[PDB]
This record gives structure tokens, sequence and C-alpha cells, in this order.
């Protein structure tokens, strides 16, 4: 089904936030945070591209919301719980299972789990994600999570995903990562990607991709992306973190 906002649809972009799952787990470990079940075993996998998981799909600041004194910072911090609007219940990162069950179908839930290891169970990442980024738009949860799943697949199967797999555990350059993204998606769209790194030597933790709001329901092409000014904190080279701490 098509992902469509019922209200507040006047935003420019979605950010598809993809974790480099091994690096995410590495960063939580490095910062002495309580280990998550998704991370515990440091389980290896045949297609290393499968470590690129879905963190979320984040609408940008709606113009209606911006008009009420809400800036980017507030929007990023609170999403659907921004005051004075949309002012839906706050999603708490420390208590993700306190957010409502999303009502996603069992079929969608199982597909989601494959690419979002923290979905469901007593982890509930998808509850938190929908509460912060979807509930106030009235997104259909199946359409919303199905879209995340599809987009993640598209990235994974692209030259960008193959680059991560082919360079698993290695130091890569932004130059070469960008060339890989460009191969699939166009040189003009390299700047639609923000890369986040942690640690020293720095390793990849997240890939954020800016997509035109009006393009979200189409398979990704050179026309789907919204380049942005912020490349992220990864610097010129960084490590594609391997499973294990
Ligand atoms: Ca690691």
């Amino acid at each position: 089904l098509a992902l469509q906002a019922k209200q507040y649809g006047d935003f420019d972009r979605y950010v598809l936030a993809l974790s480099w799952q091994t690096g995410f787990c590495q960063s939580q470990h490095d910062r002495n945070r309580n280990e998550r079940d998704e991370c515990r075993l440091q389980t290896e996998t045949t297609n290393k591209a499968d470590f690129l998981t879905v963190h979320g799909l984040w609408p940008g600041l709606p113009k209606s919301v911006a008009a009420r004194g809400v800036d980017e910072r507030r929007w990023m911090r609170f999403g659907c719980a921004t005051r004075p609007i949309p002012n839906l219940p706050e999603a708490r990162a420390s208590r993700m299972c306190s957010s409502p069950e999303t009502g996603l179908s069992l079929e969608t839930a199982a597909k989601l789990s494959e690419v979002m290891p923290g979905a469901g169970g007593r982890s509930c990442l998808e509850r938190y994600e929908y509460a912060k980024h979807g509930a106030c738009f009235g997104f259909d949860p199946d359409a919303y999570f199905g879209t995340m799943v599809r987009l993640n697949q598209e990235i994974k199967e692209s030259e960008a995903g193959k680059f991560l797999a082919d360079n698993y555990g290695k130091t890569v350059s932004r130059r070469d990562f960008d060339a890989a993204f460009a191969k699939s998606w166009g040189k003009e769209n390299v700047k639609a990607v923000k890369l986040t790194c942690q640690g020293n030597p720095a390793y990849l933790t997240e890939i954020q991709i800016s997509i035109k709001a009006d393009a979200i329901n189409a398979p990704l092409s050179a026309n789907s992306f919204l380049p942005q000014p912020h490349p992220g904190n990864c610097g010129k080279t960084f490590v594609i973190d391997k499973a294990g701490y």
C-alpha cells in the first residue's frame, strides 16, 4: 500500500535512517551502555550487507508545525510529540515498550523483524519509531514499515550495499563509498547521504538518506533524493565495523 499522511503532509523529505548494525552495537558497548538482545551474540551472517538494518523513516518538519514556533531541533527531539503541535504522546527511548503497539499485520511484523533486529518482543523499537515519527501523520503502519523494509532492500542491493559487504571490516574512504552510491543513484545524489561514525579508529554506525517526500512510494531512482549540506561526522576514511566487540 501507499504511504500517505492524513495530516501534516507538508514536509519536504523523509530521512531513511539505516544502522550499520555491528557499529551500532559496537558504539553501545564502547560507551558502557546496557547490552541489547539484538546485539548480545554478535551473530555473523553470510551476506554482510544484511548488517545494514532499518532504524527509522523520519518525516521532516511539516510547514504547518514550523509555523507554530517549532524549529528543526525541537522537531528532531520530539517528532510527533512536539509542542504546541502535533503534541501526540511522547515516545521514551528508555521505555520503548511503553509506546502503543502499532497494529502492524503479522506478515509485516515478520518482514520488519528481518531488517530491524530491535522490533517487537520486549524491545519494541518499531513502537517507539511509529510513536515519534508516524502516529501524528496517520500513516498506515503496514505501509510505513513496508516502505522502510522496501527502501532498506533497495539500498542493500545497490552498489552502496555491495560496497559495505565487499569492504566488511575494512577501512574505506568517503571517496570510494560515494563512488559506489553514485554508481547506483547518481553523483548528484551523493550528498543526500549523511554518514555517522563513532570511536577511534572511527567506525560506521549510521547511514541517513534524504528522500523527496513526493517520491517515497516509488522505487528509488536518481530523481528520488534530496541532497543536503551535512555529510555527517565520519571524516575522510572510517572502518566498516565487523561483528564482535
Ligand atoms: Ca564491532
